[PDB]
RNA sequence: AACCCCUACCAACUGGUCGGGGUUUGAAACGCCAACGAACAUCAUGACAGCGCCC
RNA sequence: GGCGCUGUCAUGAUGUUCGUUGGCU
C-alpha cells in the first residue's frame, strides 16, 4: 500500500486516544502524533507527513509526504475509534489470550497486547516445519522398526546414570515396575543404536572434532542431544513437558542437558575465535605486522568486520575497486604465479577490502569531525559521498566503470606501501554461559537441517523478535503499563536474544557429513541408484568394498548434492519416486521454465544435459529437451553394470538426485502445513475451553476432531432428539426479523413489498439461514454463505477417516511410505495432486469396511480415474472450518501458494 | 487474487461500479538507484582423484 | 604427453527467490 511506505507504520489505541507511528532507527519506532477529539497536535520537530480530517470522521486524509499518488487520488487511513470501542479479535479470544500471557496487569482497552502475542503465535508456528525435517532426518536414519525420537521415546528429564541403570537410581521414579522395564528396553536399542555406522551423515552434534578424525563422544552428550531433540518434540505437539518448555529451560532442565547445551555452544564459539586467531594464523599474523597501530583495536575491527556484517550502506562495490587495483601491472604475479598465491587468496582479498574499508571509515570520521566544527549548512560532503552521488547520476554500465576506475587509480596512488607489502611476501563473542538456552537449542536444532532452511529460520525469528522489541519499547510512552508473568517471562529480554540469533546466523552453517561413515554410504549410494542385488551378496560386496566401483567411490560419496537427499535417507525405497517417466516432466518442465527463464543467453541447467546427452548438437525446442531427459531419469537401473549410449546414466547422475530432492521437499512442506493446522485447531480447542466454552476435549482424538468447528459454527443440528424444538425457534426468529423489518433498513423494505408472493418464500428459506449465522460464535463463521457451506459439510463427515487423516498427518507416513502407490497417477499438473492422491491412497488401504455411500463413490473415483477427488478434500478439511482463510488455502488448489499465482 | 473493515451512489444486505485501509486474517505490514549476507545453476581459470581411448 | 565428460574445493564474472541499509521524485 502507499501509505504504509509514505511514512505511516502503525496505529495503536489506547484509552480514548489515538497513537500513530512513524518510521525510525531500524525496526524501532517513535511516536509522531496525539489523536484526540478533533485536534492535531503533532508532537516531533519534523514532520515525516502530514495528515489531516477526512470527510465524516471516517479516516485522514494523508498528504504532503515524501512521494504522492501516481494517479492522483486521496490517501485515507481508517480511523480505530469509528465503529466504537477497540476492534476484536476475528477469532473472538482477544481477552483470554491477554490474560494468559500479560496476568492480570494488561487493562484490556487497548490495541498493542495482542499484536505481541501473534508474534508468539508464529514463533510457536514457524518452528514446525524445521522440527519435523529435523525429526525426519533422524528417524530415517536407524530406529526404524518402530520409531525412534517419538512421541513416547526418551523424555530429557531422566539423568542418563538414572537411565543406563535404573536399579541404582530407582528413588525417583517411586518405585514403579512396568517404567523401568520399559527404559531399560529403550536404553538397550539407544545402545545399539549409538554404534550404528550411519550416524556420521549428522556432524557435530554426534561426532566430534579430536584430530584429523572424528572420534565419537561418551554416551552422556548423544543421549542428551537425542533426548533434547525429543524434548522439542514433546512440547511442540503434546508429562513433564507442558506448552511452556522452551520458554522456561534452565530452570526446568537438569544441569547435565544444560552442560551439554553448553558444550555445544562453547564448541562452535571456540572453534571460531581459535580458528581465526591461531588456525588461520597466517592472517592475524599480518593482522599484527600492518602498521604502526594497536595490534588488539586493529584485530578488533578485523574479526569484527570480516566474519560479521558491518559493510552496511556505504554504497559501493568494493570488491571490484580491489579488481581494478589487482588488473595493474605492478601485482600482476597475484594471477600470474598460481604456486604460492593460490592458499593466500582469500587473505590477500580480504585484507585489500578491509584496508580499504579502514581508510574510507578513518576519512569519514575526519571530515564529520571537521563538519561538525564547521557550520552544518556548508557541509564538505567528502569523498565517499561525492563518489555515490556520481554512481547514482550515471546510467550507462560502462560509463559507471568510467566513473569507477579513477576511484581506484587514486586510492591506489595513496595506499603504495602497504600494497607492496602485502603482495611482496580482545575476545568478542558472548562468553558460553550468558546466552540463554534458547539460542543454543535453536543452533542445535538447524544443525541437522539444510543450507538455506537454517537461513530462513533464523531470519525470520530475528525479524519477529525485533519485532517483539520494538512493540515492548513502545508499550510504556503510551500509557500501556502491562507486565510479564513469571512462565512466559522470556520475552522481556527480546533484544538479547535477537543479538545471540544474529551472532548465531553469523556462524549457522551446514555440518556435513563425516569421513568416517563411508561404509554405510556406498551402500546407501548403490541402493539408491537401483541396485538389484541379494542382500548376502550385497553385504558382501559392502565389506569387499573398501571395476565400477571406483567411479562409485570417487565420484559418488562426495557429490554435492547426495549430502542433500541422504540426509531423507530411505535406502530400500526411493527408487520407485523417479522411476516412472511421467512425474520426470512436471519437475523439469516447471523449473526449466519458469525457474531458470533467462536461459536464453547462456547454458541452462536442462540445456546442459541435453547437449552432452544428445551428442553436443541440435537446437530443436524446449519441450522436445523436457520430453527427452525424462527417458535418461527412468530406469536408471545399476543392474546393466553400446557402452557409449550406457555411459550417458553416469552422465546425469547430478539431476536424479535434484528431481528425487524437489518431490521430497515439497511432499514434507505440505505435510507440515497440515501439522501446523493441526496444532492450531489443538490449542484453539483448548483456548474455547478455558473462556468458559461447552466442548469435550478428552474425546477430541476419537471424534473426527470436528469439536471446534461444531462449536463454532453455533447451534447444533445434528442431534435428533429436539429437531422440532429447534426448527421451531429458528421458524420464529426468522418470522419476527422479517415482520420487524422497516425498522431495521427502511431501503429494503421499501423495496420489498413489489416482491412477488413466492419471492417471500426464497427470502424466508434465506432467512433461515440468516438467524442460524446470527447464532454463531466466530467472525469468520458470521456471514450467511461460508456459515452455510460449512454446515453442510459438517453433516457428511465420517470420523475415522478424519482421525486417520489426522494420525497420518502428525506420524508423517507419507514421506516414508510414498514409494508404495505413486506409479498410479495419469497426470500430473500440482504437488497438491500428488500428495493428496497418496493421502487418499493410504486411507484407502485401512477403511474398506463399513463406509456405504458418499465415502465410498469418492474412493471408486479414486482407483478408477485415477485422480485425487476434490470433493473428498473439502469434507476431510472440516476441522479446519473456524477459520475460512485457511479452510480455503488447504483446499483449494488456486489459492494454497503464493507463488503460483499467475497461472491461477 | 482470497478473507474482514471504510466514504460516495446503486443494492436481500450470501451481490457490484471509481477508490482507500488491515503487524490486532491465511506460510503473508513497505514506489527506484546504488550495496551487503545465504542458497540455487552456467561460462573461464590452475590444482586433485577417477570412469575409457592413442603414441 | 592427448582426445570426451563427470565429482570436490579456492579466485573471478553473469541471471532468479527471500530479508537488511542510505538517496530520488
Ligand atoms: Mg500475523
Amino acid at each position: 500500500s502507499f501509505a504504509k511506505g509514505m511514512g505511516v507504520k502503525s496505529t495503536l489505541v489506547s484509552g480514548s486516544k489515538v497513537y500513530m507511528t512513524t518510521f525510525a532507527e531500524g525496526s524501532d519506532a517513535r511516536l509522531e502524533k496525539i489523536v484526540e477529539g478533533d485536534s492535531i497536535r503533532s508532537v516531533n520537530e519534523g514532520e515525516a507527513f502530514s495528515a489531516e480530517m477526512a470527510d465524516k470522521n471516517a479516516g485522514y486524509k494523508i498528504g504532503n509526504a515524501k512521494f504522492s499518488h501516481p494517479k492522483g487520488y486521496a490517501v485515507v487511513a481508517n480511523n480505530p475509534l469509528y465503529t466504537g470501542p477497540v476492534q476484536q479479535d476475528m477469532l473472538g479470544l482477544k481477552e483470554t489470550l491477554e490474560k494468559r500471557y500479560f496476568g492480570e496487569s494488561a487493562d484490556g482497552n487497548d490495541n498493542i497486547c495482542i499484536q505481541v502475542i501473534h508474534n508468539i503465535l508464529d514463533i510457536e508456528k514457524i518452528l514446525a516445519e524445521y522440527i519435523t525435517n529435523a525429526a525426519y532426518a533422524v528417524n530415517n536414519i536407524s530406529g526404524l522398526d518402530k520409531d525412534i525420537i517419538g512421541f513416547g521415546k526418551f523424555s530429557t528429564v531422566y539423568t542418563y546414570d538414572e537411565f543406563k541403570d535404573p536399579e541404582h537410581h530407582r528413588a525417583a521414579f517411586n518405585n514403579n515396575d512396568k517404567l523401568i522395564n520399559a527404559i531399560k528396553a529403550q536404553y538397550d536399542e539407544f545402545d545399539n543404536f549409538l554404534d550404528n555406522p550411519r550416524l556420521g551423515y549428522f556432524g557435530q552434534a554426534f561426532f566430534s572434532k579430536e584430530g584429523r578424525n572424528y572420534i565419537i563422544n561418551y554416551g552422556n552428550e548423544c543421549y542428551d542431544i537425542l533426548a533434547l531433540l525429543s524434548g522439542l518434540a514433546h512440547w511442540v505437539v503434546a508429562s513433564r513437558i507442558s506448552r511452556t518448555w522452551l520458554y522456561n529451560l534452565d530452570k526446568n532442565l537438569d544441569n547435565e542437558y544444560i552442560s551439554t547445551l553448553n558444550y555445544l555452544y562453547d564448541r562452535i564459539t571456540n572453534e571460531l575465535t581459535n580458528s581465526f586467531s591461531k588456525n588461520s594464523a597466517a592472517n592475524v599474523n599480518y593482522i599484527a605486522e600492518t602498521l604502526g597501530i594497536n595490534p588488539a583495536e586493529f584485530a578488533e575491527q578485523y574479526f569484527r568486520f570480516s566474519i560479521m556484517k558491518e559493510q552496511k550502506n556505504l554504497g559501493f562495490n568494493i570488491t571490484k575497486l580491489r579488481e581494478v587495483m589487482l588488473d595493474r601491472k605492478d601485482m600482476s604475479e597475484i594471477r600470474k604465479n598460481h604456486k604460492v598465491f593460490d592458499s593466500i587468496r582469500t587473505k590477500v582479498y580480504t585484507m585489500m577490502d578491509f584496508v580499504i574499508y579502514r581508510y574510507y571509515i578513518e576519512e569519514d570520521a575526519k571530515v564529520a569531525a571537521a563538519n561538525k566544527s564547521l557550520p552544518d549548512n556548508e557541509k564538505s560532503l567528502s569523498e565517499k559521498d561525492i563518489f555515490v552521488i556520481n554512481l547514482r547520476g550515471s546510467f550507462n554500465d560502462d560509463q559507471k566503470d568510467a566513473l569507477y576506475y579513477d576511484e581506484a587509480n587514486r586510492i591506489w596512488r595513496k595506499l603504495e606501501n602497504i600494497m607492496h607489502n602485502i603482495k611482496e611476501f580482545p575476545r568478542i563473542l558472548p562468553a558460553g554461559r550468558d546466552v540463554s538456552a534458547f539460542s543454543k537449542l535453536m543452533y542445535a536444532l538447524t544443525m541437522f537441517l539444510d543450507g538455506k532452511e537454517i537461513n530462513d529460520l533464523l531470519t525470520t525469528l530475528i525479524n519477529k523478535f525485533d519485532n517483539i522489541q520494538s512493540f515492548l519499547k513502545v508499550m510504556p510512552l503510551i500509557g500501556v503499563n502491562a507486565k510479564f508473568v513469571e512462565e512466559y517471562a522470556f520475552f522481556k529480554d527480546s533484544a538479547k536474544i535477537a543479538d545471540e540469533l544474529r551472532l548465531i546466523k553469523s556462524f549457522a552453517r551446514m555440518g556435513e557429513p563425516i569421513a568416517d561413515a563411508r561404509r554405510a554410504m556406498y551402500i546407501d549410494a548403490i541402493r539408491i541408484l537401483g541396485t538389484n542385488l541379494s542382500y548376502d551378496e550385497l553385504k558382501a560386496l559392502a565389506d569387499t568394498f573398501s571395476g565400477m566401483r571406483n567411479f562409485i567411490i570417487n565420484n559418488v560419496i562426495s557429490n554435492k548434492r547426495f549430502h542433500y537427499l541422504i540426509r531423507y535417507g530411505d535406502p530400500a525405497h526411493l527408487h520407485e519416486i523417479a522411476k516412472n517417466e511421467a512425474v520426470v516432466k512436471f519437475v523439469l518442465g516447471r523449473i526449466a521454465d519458469i525457474q531458470k527463464k533467462q536461459g536464453q543467453n547462456g547454458k541452462n541447467q536442462i540445456d546442459r544435459y541435453y547437449e552432452t546427452c544428445i551428442g553436443k548438437d541440435k537446437g530443436k525446442s524446449v519441450s522436445e529437451k523436457v520430453d527427452a531427459l525424462t527417458k535418461i531419469i527412468t530406469g536408471m537401473n545399476y543392474d546393466q553394470f553400446e557402452n557409449a549410449e550406457r555411459e550417458k546414466f553416469k552422465k546425469i547422475i547430478s539431476l536424479y538426485l535434484t528431481v528425487i530432492y524437489h518431490i521430497l521437499k515439497n511432499i514434507v512442506n505440505i505435510n507440515a502445513r497440515y501439522v501446523i493446522g493441526f496444532h492450531c485447531v489443538e490449542r484453539d480447542a483448548q483456548l474455547y475451553k478455558e473462556k468458559g466454552y461447552d466442548i469435550n476435549l478428552k474425546k477430541l482424538e476419537e471424534k473426527g476432531f470436528s469439536s471446534v468447528t461444531k462449536l463454532c459454527a453455533g447451534i447444533d443440528e445434528t442431534a435428533p432428539d429436539k429437531r422440532k424444538d429447534v426448527e421451531k425457534e429458528m421458524a420464529e426468529r426468522a418470522k419476527e426479523s422479517i415482520d420487524s423489518l422497516e425498522s431495521a433498513n427502511p431501503k429494503l423494505y421499501a423495496n420489498y413489498i413489489k416482491y412477488s408472493d413466492e419471492k417471500k418464500a426464497e427470502e424466508f428459506t434465506r432467512q433461515i439461514n440468516r438467524e442460524k449465522a446470527k447464532t454463531a460464535l466466530n467472525a469468520y463463521l458470521r456471514n450467511t454463505k461460508w456459515n452455510v457451506i460449512i454446515r453442510e459439510d459438517l453433516l457428511r463427515i465420517d470420523n475415522k477417516t478424519c482421525t486417520l487423516f489426522a494420525n497420518k498427518a502428525v506420524a508423517l507416513e507419507v514421506a516414508r511410505y510414498v514409494h508404495a502407490y505413486i506409479n498410479d497417477i495419469a497426470e500430473v499438473n500440482s504437488y497438491f495432486q500428488l500428495y493428496h492422491y497418496i493421502m487418499q491412497r493410504i486411507i484407502m488401504n485401512e477403511r474398506y469396511e463399513k463406509s456405504s455411500g458418499k465415502v465410498s463413490e469418492y474412493f471408486d473415483a479414486v482407483n478408477d480415474e485415477k485422480k485425487y477427488n476434490d470433493r473428498l478434500l473439502k469434507l476431510l478439511c472440516v476441522p479446519f472450518g473456524y477459520c475460512i482463510p485457511r479452510f480455503k488455502n488447504l483446499s483449494i488448489e488456486a489459492l494454497f501458494d503464493r507463488n503460483e499465482a499467475a497461472k491461477f
